[PDB]
């Protein structure tokens, strides 16, 4: 239907538009996290490295994230645990 209208781990491509909603940490975090949207997906340390920051940064505002982002979901009938449904 909405933004999303491929809800699979390409999902994620809504989460895209999280970006322009809370920031791009949001976006990356979790495909970064997930390896979703082309991303790859590492340990805290890993990630955080690929973005140039800390293991927390990457991990835990995509674990703070994981709230908010059900809302823009919610709206369009999708949901935020299909992004980590592998």
């Amino acid at each position: 239907g909405p933004e999303d209208t491929t809800q699979d781990d390409d999902m994620k491509q809504s989460i895209v538009k999280w970006l322009f909603e809370l920031n791009a940490k949001q976006r990356e975090v979790l495909a970064r996290r997930f390896g979703l949207l082309g991303y790859e997906a590492a340990t805290l340390e890993d990630v955080g490295r690929e973005i140039g920051l800390t293991r927390e940064r990457v991990r835990q505002i995509q674990v703070e994230g994981l709230r908010r982002l059900r809302e823009i979901l919610q709206t369009q009938g999708l949901n935020i645990e299909a992004l980590f449904r592998e």
